[PDB]
């Protein structure tokens, strides 16, 4: 492929365009038609020295993109993204893509230095408002300046890729597409790109079975936490002392834990993700797997931001407690969250911090509601949605730079929290708690990569969770909350 960060981002490509083929009825017909479309483009090619051409075949039936991905062999990078259903919540912003899977890379974007405005421009060079489905999928580290552990090395400070071949699932139809990207200046010619794509295209499977089998066929040989329970309790106690004493200004810090599971045979990360998705309720599913890397997968309820043209929306959370099996106990916990003066204060500092980040960029900011409880599968928490209108679509970068990370994964004051996290946690978060999603021409969306796992061949998996530590947090309750938060992974691996 080619690293678009190496490109001359101040010079536009020769073309960015999408060509749509005649619709077919089946995935097998789409695969054969796309092979022919690539061959036709090779025979009558664009003559620019750089460009992106997306070829897409509509499929007249609804097919799960995760089912397509499971049928593909290990052509990397592997990407998956499925946005939240957003059931019942209002759209503050006032053909919807249900899920997308990708294999290979038409162009990728990676550096060891933190994602910068120039890197964003490098990606924007390959996108266009008139090609709304040309999208770069990937994510960024929680802390791009932290020491990168071996398991996270392939991801760099950030990793994004436009797939070589992708499958799009819509409401009542689907699409198979291939993207040809090239830049002679980066020594990745149109000829190079078509040759690589034709080789991948002949490998693409159309045997898109609807996978429903819940057995993952692996045995867990051990489970160990970092920090251990014995080290976690003094860590939380250290944060509580900083909060309540007057030497430190700390008010909130998110402390995380890496739960390592060793398995006898390799976990299939796509099959695992598919199990979470079938149960996922109002959540983002994702997979990011650079070449030769472990697969970063997750099923997260939390949005960093969504942009549709000039509208951006985000959200705020704080004050988490369990769900309860009994309806009366569940309601009592929720009422305690909604009425507690202390929880109200702790939620407000998160909500108002995110609000003012948006307010510095957007003319108007709307908050709705000021405070509710969002009920997740195993926990519930105070919640608010926030939205604003940009003055121009190019302010997308400012939104991303302002929001990541929020106090929902870092803390307040941000710098005192960031250094406590550096000091207390012995493991690399990598892209856990970092933005994960996609850039597109007129639309971009990023989840927060919590509720996630790094799935490594010949090892097992690293499963991540964290909680917000504030005045009065109870270490035993917080530890239990970490267990609740990873249980979608630990229950399904059995
Ligand atoms: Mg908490």
């Amino acid at each position: 492929s080619m690293n678009g960060c190496d490109g001359d981002f101040k010079t536009p490509l020769g073309t960015v365009e999408t060509r749509t083929m005649t619709a077919v009825l089946s995935p097998a017909a789409a695969t054969e038609r796309l092979i022919s479309a690539v061959s036709e483009l090779k025979s009558q090619p664009p003559s620019f020295s750089s460009g992106v051409v997306r070829l897409q075949v509509p499929i007249d039936q609804q097919i799960g993109a995760i089912d397509w991905l499971q049928a593909q062999n290990e052509i990397q990078p592997r990407c998956f993204f499925s946005r939240r259903s957003d059931v019942g919540r209002p759209d503050l912003l006032l053909r919807n893509l249900v899920s997308v899977a990708g294999i290979g890379s038409a162009v990728f974007f990676r550096d060891l230095d933190p994602f910068s405005h120039d890197d964003w421009r490098s990606i924007r060079r390959f996108l266009s408002s008139t090609s709304p489905l040309i999208r770069a999928y990937g994510g960024m580290r929680f802390d791009p300046n932290g020491k990168i552990a071996v398991e996270w090395e392939p991801f760099g400070a950030f990793y994004f890729s436009v797939p070589q071949v992708e499958f799009n699932e819509f409401g009542g139809s689907s699409m198979l597409a291939a993207t040809i990207a090239w830049d002679d200046e980066l020594s990745w010619t149109l000829e190079n790109a078509i040759e690589a794509l034709q080789e991948t295209m002949l490998q693409v499977s159309s045997v898109v079975m609807k996978l429903r089998n819940r057995s993952l066929g692996v045995s867990v040989l051990s489970k160990n936490h970092v920090p251990t329970k014995g080290a976690y309790f003094p860590a939380v106690e250290k944060a509580l002392e900083m909060i309540n004493q007057k030497s430190s200004p700390l008010n909130r810090v998110v402390l995380a834990r890496n739960s390592r599971i060793i398995t006898d045979t390799d976990i299939d990360p796509i099959a695992w993700l598919a199990q979470l998705q079938r149960e996922g309720h109002d959540a983002y599913q994702f997979c990011l797997q650079p070449p030769g890397a472990p697969a970063f997968i997750g099923n997260t309820p939390e949005r960093l931001f969504q942009r549709t043209q000039l509208g951006v929306c985000s959200e705020a959370l704080a004050a988490t407690r369990p769900r309860a099996a009994s309806s009366a106990r569940d309601m009592e916990i929720e009422r305690d969250l909604l009425t507690s003066p202390k929880d109200d204060l702790e939620f407000s500092i998160v909500r108002e911090n995110i609000r003012e980040k948006l307010n510095g960029i957007c003319d108007r900011v709307v908050v709705k509601p000021q405070k509710t409880v969002r009920k997740l599968a195993r926990v519930q928490h105070l919640y608010s949605q926030l939205a604003g209108r940009l003055t121009k679509e190019d302010d997308e970068y400012k939104i991303l730079a302002a929001l990541h990370p929020t106090p929902a994964v870092c803390g307040l004051p941000a710098e005192e929290a960031r250094l406590l996290i550096k000091e207390i946690e012995s493991f690399d978060r990598g892209m856990y708690a970092g933005p994960i999603g996609f850039f597109g021409g007129e639309e971009s969306e990023f989840a927060v990569g919590i509720r996630s796992a790094l799935v490594e061949k010949g090892l097992g998996a690293l499963i991540y969770a964290g909680t917000g530590i504030v005045a009065g947090s109870d270490p035993s309750s917080e530890w239990n909350e970490l267990d609740l938060k990873i249980s979608q992974f630990t229950k399904s691996i059995e």
